[PDB]
C-alpha cells in the first residue's frame, strides 16, 4: 500500500540548509513518511554539514565506485537519521574535494560537483539493489538525475522508478558548455539537441533544468501562481515554450512548512512558548529579545518590524532598505536579520548598520542565524516580503505560524498564501495580512501605513487577527497528499 520513495537533493533541514530547499526536502519527506511511505534522502557529505540532530551517523564499509571523466571513482556512504528519516551522504574521494570546499554552493566547478553527486547517487541506488518507485529529484544541481536513469540506469536493471522535478527557482537552470555535460557520463551529441537539453538562448550550451522537464515523469513547481509566471515569456527566464509544450504533467504545487519543528507551542529555541489560544509567550519573546538586542522597551505597543532573509535582487533588497527608515518614521522598531552573497549589497546594508550600532529601535544583523530567526518570528509583530519575484517562500508562512502578520507583495507564493484584510473582494477566511501590487516605496508605504493604523488604532481587534491567522494549516497535509496523487497515478500508467 506504500510507495518506496527516494529525494536526492543538495539540501535537508537542519543538516544541510541554505534555504527554503532544504526545508522543503524535509518536510515533504516528512510528510510523505506520515503517510506510510518508505521515505530516503540522498546528499552530499559536506564538511559545513551541521551534525547536531544527525542521529547514528556511521561510515558504512561498502565502498561505492562511480563514474566520472571515463574513470570510476571511490565514494565513502555514510548514514544516518535525520529527523526521522533516514539519510545516505555520499563523500566522494576524487581528488577534486568537491564537498570538502566549506561551502554548499558557489564554486567555480559547481557544475562538476553536482553532476558528479548526481551519478554517484544513482549508483549507489544501483549497487545496493534498492528499487525504489519514485525518484524525487529537485533544482538544477541535480537536474541530471533524469536523463541519466533514462539513458544509463533504466537498462543496467534500475527501471522501477518514475522520476519527479521539482524546480524550486527557474532563475537557476545550472546551464553551462555542452562538453562540460559529458563528465557525468551523458552523450553530448544525443543531447545537445533543441528537443533535448541544448539552451533556449545558445547552441554549444546546455541546459540541465531543461533536461529534467523533459526527461522526467512528473515536473512541479513551488506554488500555482509561480507556475502560471513561468508559463509567460517574461516570467520564465527562456524555458516558457518548453514547459507550454510539457504542460500536461507540469503542475505548481503550494509548499507547507514543517509544523512540528516550527510551532511556537513546542519551540526549544524560545525563551517562551504561546499558541493560538495563549500569546502571553509572544509579548514575552518581544521583551526577550529587546532585551538581548539592546532596543528600548519604554513604550508598550511599538510595533516591531522583522525580516529574515536572504539580501540578493529577488528578496526586493531596495524595498528593505526603504522599510527600515520608513518603520522608523512611523514609529516602530526594525529587526533584520539577513547577509548576502552580493559583497556590494553586502556593503551597503554594512553601512546602514553602522549608522544604528546601539539605536534604540533598529538592530541589523548581517549574518545566517537558525536560533536567531525563531525568537524573530516570534517575538515580531509584522514581518516584510517584499519581493521582486519570488517561487514560493516560506517565511511568511513561519511568520504566521508564530503570529507575525506580514506585509507581501503580490507576487508569485505569496500571491497564494498572502491576502490583504482590507480587500472585501477576498473572502473573510483567507485574510490574513497586508499586501500590494507594484515594487515601490510608494506600493510599499500604502501597505506598511495600513499595517501600522490597524496595530495601533484597535488592539483587540489586532488580537483577533494574529489568533485567526496562528489557526491557518501551514503543514503539509494538503500538499503532500498532491504529490502523492501524482507519484500513485504515474506509478499506475
Ligand atoms: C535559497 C535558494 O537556494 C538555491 O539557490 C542557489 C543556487 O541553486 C546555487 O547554484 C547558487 O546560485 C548561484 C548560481 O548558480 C550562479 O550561476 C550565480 O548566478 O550566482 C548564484 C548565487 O551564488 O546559490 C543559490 C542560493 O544563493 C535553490 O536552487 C533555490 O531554489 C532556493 N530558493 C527557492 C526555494 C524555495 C523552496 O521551495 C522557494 O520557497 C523560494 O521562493 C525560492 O527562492
Ligand atoms: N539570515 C538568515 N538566518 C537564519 N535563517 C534564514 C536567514 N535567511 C533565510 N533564512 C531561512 O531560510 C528559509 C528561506 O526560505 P524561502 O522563504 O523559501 O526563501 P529562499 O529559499 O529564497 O531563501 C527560511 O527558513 C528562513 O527562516
Ligand atoms: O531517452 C529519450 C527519451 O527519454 C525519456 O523517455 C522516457 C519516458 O519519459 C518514460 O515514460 C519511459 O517511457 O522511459 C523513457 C526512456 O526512454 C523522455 O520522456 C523522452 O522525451 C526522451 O526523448
Amino acid at each position: 500500500s506504500g510507495l518506496y520513495v527516494v529525494h536526492i537533493a543538495a539540501e535537508m533541514a537542519p543538516v544541510a540548509k541554505v534555504g527554503g530547499l532544504g526545508d522543503v526536502v524535509a518536510g515533504l519527506g516528512k510528510a510523505l513518511q506520515r503517510k506510510g511511505h518508505l521515505v530516503e534522502i540522498i546528499l552530499p557529505k559536506y564538511d559545513c554539514m551541521q551534525y547536531d540532530r544527525v542521529r547514528d551517523l556511521r561510515a558504512l564499509d561498502t565502498v561505492v565506485e562511480s563514474y566520472f571523466d571515463g574513470k570510476l571513482y571511490k565514494n565513502k556512504i555514510w548514514i544516518g537519521t535525520v529527523e526521522g528519516l533516514p539519510v545516505h551522504f555520499i563523500e566522494p574521494q576524487h581528488p577534486s574535494k568537491f564537498f570538502w570546499r566549506g561551502q554548499f554552493y558557489g564554486e567555480q566547478d559547481d557544475f562538476r560537483r553536482f553532476s558528479y553527486f548526481s551519478r554517484a547517487a544513482l549508483e549507489l541506488l544501483l549497487q545496493s539493489g534498492k528499487k525504489p518507485d519514485i525518484i524525487h529529484c529537485h533544482d538544477w544541481q541535480t537536474a541530471f538525475v533524469a536523463p541519466l536513469y533514462w539513458d544509463l540506469y533504466a537498462p543496467k536493471g534500475l527501471d522501477s522508478a518514475r522520476i519527479c522535478f521539482t524546480c524550486h527557482n527557474f532563475e537557476y537552470q545550472g546551464t553551462a558548455s555542452a562538453s562540460e555535460l559529458g563528465s557525468c557520463g551523458l552523450d553530448v551529441n544525443q543531447l545537445n539537441r533543441p528537443d533535448r537539453m541544448q539552451d533556449h538562448s545558445s547552441g554549444d550550451r546546455v541546459n540541465p533544468v531543461k533536461g529534467a522537464i523533459i526527461f522526467s515523469n512528473i515536473v512541479t513547481t513551488v506554488s500555482p501562481t509561480y507556475a502560471q509566471e513561468v508559463r509567460t515569456a517574461e516570467g520564465g527566464k527562456g524555458l516558457h515554450s518548453t514547459l507550454n509544450f510539457h504542460s500536461k504533467k507540469f503542475i505548481g504545487i503550494l509548499n507547507g512548512i514543517d509544523t512540528d519543528s516550527w510551532n511556537p507551542a513546542t519551540d526549544p529555541f524560545l525563551k517562551a512558548q504561546f499558541n493560538a489560544k495563549d500569546l502571553q509567550g509572544k509579548e514575552e519573546n518581544k521583551h526577550a529579545l529587546r532585551k538581548q538586542l539592546g532596543l528600548s522597551s519604554a513604550e508598550s505597543r511599538r510595533p516591531l518590524v522583522g525580516c529574515i532573509t536572504r539580501l540578493v535582487p529577488q528578496k526586493g533588497v531596495h524595498l528593505i532598505r526603504h522599510a527600515i527608515y520608513r518603520t522608523l518614521e512611523l514609529g516602530g522598531q526594525f529587526v533584520l536579520l539577513g547577509s548576502s552573497p552580493v559583497p556590494h549589497i553586502q556593503r551597503e546594508f554594512e553601512g546602514i548598520e553602522q549608522q544604528f550600532k546601539s539605536h534604540d529601535h533598529v538592530r541589523l544583523l548581517l549574518k545566517y542565524d537558525e536560533a536567531l530567526s525563531h525568537t524573530i518570528y516570534a517575538a515580531s509583530d509584522l514581518f516584510i516580503i517584499p519581493s521582486i519575484f519570488e517561487p514560493c517562500g516560506l517565511t511568511q508562512m513561519i511568520a504566521m505560524r508564530y503570529g507575525s502578520i506580514p506585509i507581501a507583495r503580490k507576487t508569485g507564493g505569496l500571491n497564494d498564501s498572502v491576502f490583504d484584510i482590507d480587500d472585501d473582494t477576498i473572502p473573510t477566511q483567507f485574510q490574513n495580512g497586508f499586501t500590494f501590487q507594484t515594487a515601490d516605496e510608494q506600493g510599499f508605504n500604502y501597505a506598511l501605513e495600513r499595517a501600522f493604523n490597524h496595530y495601533k488604532k484597535d488592539e483587540e481587534k489586532w488580537m483577533r487577527l494574529v489568533e485567526k491567522v496562528m489557526s491557518i494549516d501551514f503543514s503539509w497535509g494538503s500538499s503532500a497528499t498532491q504529490y502523492e496523487e501524482l507519484y500513485t497515478r504515474s506509478v499506475s500508467r
